[PDB]
């Protein structure tokens, strides 16, 4: 009965991590793996105090004990309604500056920094300051809000596994408009089954064709 | 010129969002202010005056408040691609083929709430889930299912979230349906709120739906 644990952001089972977890759980049968959904600042501490061995989390807070590997970058998309003038641009993409004067809804709402200070980042990084944010709890909940007039947001394109009525992604085309994802752990030489995780991970990237790959050590 | 709205999260992910975007564009001066939150709280809020409506999974009866059901959803197993429940996928299961397997409950916010009307009924049957955990919200219960760690009970409205081998697989007992309830204050007969039923009334016609009573 060997033990590994798992920090993630609630967000990422949108995207490839449920595919992960299942192919890392058929090629460890005797493992116990177990799963705690945790803020990516939250993560450093449970790295540290041993309550977790690996953190999927979306963003990279330095700390001297702990160590990162960026997996890959997700596209950020606009989420807005179907009614709102952006949409008509679906199929061919918006670019920051188009958003300026938008209700804008970041997300979450747990300590800083968190997705959202890079979402402000990359606006500052090109002079632009949007005039209308609103912070709420999580991205789905952003999400619903966007599909019942609220506003729009920006989120990354793994969100479109939650498809609503009226709710519209359009691309944003800034080379920067994209959000990391980050493995960190301890600060020291990775356990035979974290590595067998990383395996898990550049597998189900072949799977999805992507290149680098990922890249890794 | 303000209403307060208190809705349920996963509500969200239903007709609430296109009900009050209806209304909202029906009411060009009116402020629309919604929070989420459980349906315990949008009793306590209702009668503190937080809220105006509440749009809630299950009805607490309290003097001060009136409630109305809009409508039944029915209740589905989410499950993994590979399960065998996904062989009955077409004909449906019922609750007692459910008992060996590992079920996620949710949410885990105050009782009562979604997770307690799933665990009764099954109670209400002399069925008992040999193998239960309670996650944060039905988010959490998908991506747990879509990872192979169990299954879970959940509304149809769900299914707005398609994961990778994540399959929804209806159930067939009649009382596995979970309700949508308004909930508004016992005195409350403002033109606003009137409206918002009508408009409730007008998406559910268009859905072929039951048109909900009084009002
Ligand atoms: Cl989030």
């Amino acid at each position: 009965e060997k033990t590994i644990r798992i920090g993630f952001v609630g967000s990422l089972l949108f995207g490839l991590l449920p595919r992960i977890i299942h192919l890392y759980r058929q090629a460890h049968p005797n493992l116990r793996i177990e799963l705690y959904e945790m803020g990516t600042k939250a993560q450093t501490e449970a790295l540290k105090e041993g309550r977790i061995d690996a953190g999927f989390g979306r963003l990279k807070i330095s700390d001297p004990a702990i160590k990162h590997s960026l997996l890959r970058n997700e596209r950020l998309m606009v989420a807005v309604h179907a009614s709102h003038p952006l949409n008509q641009m679906k199929d061919k993409g918006v670019h920051l500056n188009d958003l300026i004067d938008e209700k804008i809804l970041l997300y979450p709402s747990s300590p800083k920094p968190n997705f959202s200070t890079h979402v402000m980042n990359i606006f500052s990084d090109h002079g632009l300051e949007p005039t209308k944010i609103n912070e709420v709890r999580e991205v789905q909940l952003a999400l619903g809000l966007v599909a019942a007039g609220e506003g729009i947001s920006l989120v990354p394109a793994s969100t479109q596994s939650i498809q609503l009525f009226n709710l519209s992604y359009v691309p944003l085309l800034d080379p920067d408009a994209i959000t990391p994802i980050y493995i960190a752990v301890r600060n020291m030489e990775e356990s035979t089954y974290i590595y067998s995780l990383y395996e898990t991970i550049r597998q189900i990237y072949a799977y999805e064709g992507f290149t680098e790959p990922p890249n890794w050590l």
